[PDB]
C-alpha cells in the first residue's frame, strides 16, 4: 500500500481521497510510524478490537 502522511488522510475531503484509499480503513495507509504515533498500539491490537470501537477510535482522531 502507498502511504500518506497523517495530516492527508485526515484533513482531505471524501471526494479528494486519492483513488487507492479505502476510505473505511485510512489507518491501513498510514506509515508504520504514524499508525503508532495515533494508537499506541500494534496494527494487530487494533485489527482485534471490535469493529465499533475501532470506527469510535478513528472519529475522534478524524480518521473515520
Amino acid at each position: 500500500l502507498e502511504t500518506f502522511p497523517l495530516d492527508v488522510l485526515v484533513n482531505t475531503a471524501a471526494e479528494d481521497l486519492p483513488r487507492g484509499v479505502d476510505p473505511s480503513r485510512k489507518e491501513n495507509f498510514l506509515s508504520d510510524e504514524d499508525f503508532k504515533a495515533v494508537f499506541g498500539m500494534t496494527r494487530s491490537a487494533f485489527a482485534n478490537l471490535p469493529l465499533w470501537k475501532q470506527q469510535n477510535l478513528k472519529k475522534e482522531k478524524g480518521l473515520f
